[PDB]
């Protein structure tokens, strides 16, 4: 119960800002997470054998994938974290501990396909969840790691809290879906325009946490741009992978796949930038104004790619 997690000066600094990057040293990852846990919502919040077990068995569940790998985990949660600290009185103690839990698992072995490839395929998968197939899959591996003896890190709350928790991490990893983004982020800039946001109704809630959880996903647009520009080799080492994989089906994959397309890299992450990231973090920074420096961080490295585009770099 006394027992804190330390971290050297520099992280116990750093791990406190948007664009904080978790470093290489696999084995700090559990230790960054866990103290992250206790300032976001208490050292009381999970018995730490508990939490600790829960922690190994995530990562154990998560593939050697170039991108959608436990490093990508962890790195999601700690954007998360950012966003509750800048945030401290807007969330119940059950939305912090679901949140930070929800994006761990948020990604559960991931094969580093998209929902398209598997149906296309013809995956077992894609039989057994017809939309967001891998969003389902992610929650579905997050509910056994909670049921294996010794892992159910909210044995201590009420049956009703309990509901509630699984309940948040079911919406917050289904809405890990970007397919499903555009819409929720759409519904959420007319809500705030003509001023019905209203963060009592749970249906409004769930959709800012949607809204978050996108956020935090894409959180390597919000990095400075050495990590930005080295985080894209291995997304693109996933697509390309992919790409590969469609045209052993027969099929073309989409420019962002096709590897024989790397030189419209730079066009195409202006039209992601433009399209997807930018509007994600300008109706965040609209709802939530302390996430702010995620734009400005997002804006900055999009000038970084129009850069690249002319030659400069
Ligand atoms: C959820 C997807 O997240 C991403 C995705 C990407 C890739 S976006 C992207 N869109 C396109 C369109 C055409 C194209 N032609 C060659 S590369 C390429 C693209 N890359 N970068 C960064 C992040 C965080
Ligand atoms: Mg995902
Ligand atoms: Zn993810």
């Amino acid at each position: 119960g006394l027992m804190q997690f330390t971290l050297p000066v520099r992280l116990c600094k750093e791990i406190e800002l948007f664009h904080f990057d978790i470093g290489p040293f696999e084995n700090m990852w559990p230790g960054i997470f866990v103290y992250m846990v206790h300032r976001s919502c208490g050292t009381s919040c999970f018995e730490l054998e508990k939490l600790c077990r829960f922690i190994m068995s995530v990562k154990k569940n998560y593939r050697r994938v170039p991108y959608h790998n436990w490093k990508h985990a962890v790195t999601v949660a700690h954007c998360m974290y950012a966003i509750l600290q800048n945030n401290h009185t807007l969330f119940t103690d059950l939305e912090r501990k679901g949140l930070l839990i929800a994006c761990l698992c948020h990604d559960l072995d991931h094969r580093g396909f998209s929902n398209s490839y598997l149906q296309k395929f013809d995956h077992p998968l894609a039989a057994l969840y017809s939309t967001s197939t891998m969003e389902q899959h992610h929650f579905s591996q997050t509910v056994s790691i909670l049921q294996l003896e010794g892992h159910n890190i909210f044995s201590t709350l009420s049956s009703s809290e309990y509901e509630q928790v699984l309940e948040i991490i079911r919406k917050a990893i289904i809405a890990t879906d970007l397919a499903l983004y555009f819409g929720n982020r759409k519904q959420l800039e007319e809500m705030y325009q003509t001023g019905s946001l209203n963060l009592n109704n749970q249906s409004h809630r769930d959709r800012v946490i949607g809204l978050m959880m996108t956020a935090c996903d894409l959180c390597s647009v919000t990095k400075l741009w050495p990590v930005t520009k080295l985080t894209a080799n291995d997304i693109y080492a996933e697509f390309w992978a992919e790409g590969d994989e469609m045209k052993k089906l027969g099929i073309q994959p989409i420019p962002m796949m096709d590897r024989d397309k790397k030189d419209e890299v730079p066009q195409g992450q202006l039209g992601f930038y433009n399209a997807v990231a930018i509007p994600c973090y300008t109706t965040l920074t609209q709802i939530l104004p302390p996430t702010e420096p995620l734009l400005k961080a997002c804006r900055d490295n999009l000038s970084q790619w129009e850069k690249v585009i002319r030659g400069e770099e």
